[PDB]
């Protein structure tokens, strides 16, 4: 039986449905989403990290002239001073006082640490959410992973379920995100070869095993004006350190829905965000016919004691009895309301004292009990602490978020103040129809 | 979680509660007061005789 | 437990400063075991807990 339903996208969640097929009796499903692995299509823009000018050791020409040539290094630079007449501690490298020149040259590598303490840019192109699924139908159930897609199909043997397309497209990652030592942060990262100095990224290449590094830090050769040989290299702020010493906070701590985030692949994982629609091909052997089903004969009752929260705050007694004893599926057929419980024995006579969790403050919803159904309602008082340590199992369908002795104001206000809008116009017909009663 | 309740200040009394902790089935919950020891803040004035 | 029906019928009972006063109450129950028992109202408490 190909059924159908949506699934809230909450993780650890147990959420509850019934199939009521004709022939067969019906049946419990459960399904939660025990795991989400969104994880976005990416590639690597670039690597960077903190540079190691390297300055190589200059080059003399003690009484002739020289010249810079290109080369590929990154942010290569170089400078032809004259009359630079150096020393060494030997002394007075050149024979000539004019007519000598210094090539000073500079160009900036990866540091040898960058082999750790390194970033990578990534692009997020799309982010396809990849749940882990536990579902549960009957007394079976297996555990499997599913693209919310709509299009691929998981199955788990015989059970096949198709997931998707995801109720509220999302994505924590920024279209430019930048990875770190493990860490994620969302900067927007310049693009391949546009880098500025000391901003983030402003050395960049493709690997750090790469030999086609390329870089603009603004590294500047001053003019040597010192007795020995020197090569004084202005430069700007690493601009890797300086991006590291005011990324902010990671968006491992600040992504929405209180995703967790992790490398190896990039991921976002059990993000709370919308509802997953789900359908199920449920192997009909799971199914029992009908009147194999215990059945009901009579069925009352009781809900006391409950208090609307995130926990199974309400308890109820039901009071039932069946043709025999056996075991019964249970479930609640207003979203308003879950049990705790799914399944229970059954004789025929007694009761079962059902757990359940609800948010409305009215405790009135319909429970069905091995296939019957049955209202059941009280009074839900608030919760004695404020705050609970698990995540709420319901959302506060609108239309019963006002308790029935609060929308007893409403429904009773509401209608008052139209009792005489038509009473003038009746008053108005009565006197013209006396009036062509008499004239 | 936590109940509350007042009390009647009378020794040996056992006052009685019962604390309806929601879902869970309701403990009973009997106070006591086994003894007051009403302490005044003093100090020596003189001692005399 | 839990009881599913349950009515008070009082004995014979005097207004006093001890255990004057007798009451009894038909239960049906799931199951047996301790409930708790205790007066909602103010003005009686039980001796029983």
């Amino acid at each position: 039986f190909e059924h159908a339903t949506t699934v809230p996208n909450v993780p650890g969640i147990p959420y509850k449905a019934l199939v009521e097929r004709a022939g067969y009796a019906p049946l419990n499903l459960e399904i939660t989403v025990v795991s989400s692995e969104l994880t976005p299509s990416t590639n690597k823009e670039y690597v960077t990290c903190k540079f190691h000018t390297v300055i190589p050791s200059p080059q003399v020409k003690c009484c002739g002239s020289l010249e810079c040539k290109a080369s590929s290094k990154a942010d290569y630079t170089c400078r032809v001073f004259g009359g630079v007449y150096p020393f060494m501690w030997g002394g007075a490298q050149c024979f000539c006082d004019s007519e000598n020149t210094q090539l000073s040259e500079a160009y900036v590598e990866f540091a040898p640490d960058c082999t750790i303490d390194h970033a990578v840019a990534l692009k997020v192109h799309t982010a396809a959410l990849k749940v882990g699924l536990r579902i549960v139908y009957g007394n079976t159930t297996a555990h499997l992973d599913t693209f919310v897609n709509g299009v691929t199909p998981g199955s788990s043997r015989d059970l096949k379920v198709i997931a998707g397309p995801i109720s509220a497209a999302f994505s924590p990652f920024d279209h430019k995100v930048v990875i770190r030592k493990g860490l994620v942060y969302n900067y927007d990262f310049p693009e391949y070869g546009a880098m500025k100095p000391g901003a983030f990224g402003d050395i960049q290449a493709s690997s750090l095993d790469a030999t086609d590094i390329v870089a603009r830090t603004d590294i500047r050769l001053l003019k040597p004006s010192v007795k020995n040989i020197h090569v004084p290299y202005t430069q700007a702020v690493s601009g890797y350190e300086m991006w590291k010493n005011n990324s902010g906070r990671p968006l491992q701590e600040t992504a929405p829905f209180g995703c967790k985030i992790e490398v190896e692949p990039l991921r976002a994982s059990n993000c709370a965000y919308g509802h997953i629609p789900i359908s199920i091909d449920i192997p009909d052997a799971a199914f029992v016919r009908s009147s194999e089903s215990p059945t009901i004969l009579e069925v009352s009752c009781t809900v006391a004691d409950c208090i609307y929260s995130a926990d199974f705050g309400g308890s109820l007694t039901l009071q039932y009895k069946a043709d025999r004893e056996g075991h019964c599926p249970v479930h609640s057929h207003s979203t308003t309301a879950v049990l705790k419980e799914a399944t229970t024995h059954v004789t025929a006579t007694g009761s079962i004292t059902l757990h359940f969790s609800t948010s409305s403050p009215q405790a009135n919803f319909i429970v069905s009990l091995c296939g019957k159904k049955t209202t059941c309602n009280a009074e839900c008082k608030p919760p004695a602490d404020h705050i609970i340590g698990e995540p709420h199992k319901v959302d506060q369908e609108f239309q019963a978020a006002v308790s029935k002795t609060s929308w007893n104001w409403l429904l009773a206000l509401f209608g008052g103040a139209s009792s005489l809008i038509a009473v003038g116009l009746i008053v108005l017909v009565c006197s013209s129809m006396l009036i062509n009663t008499r004239r």
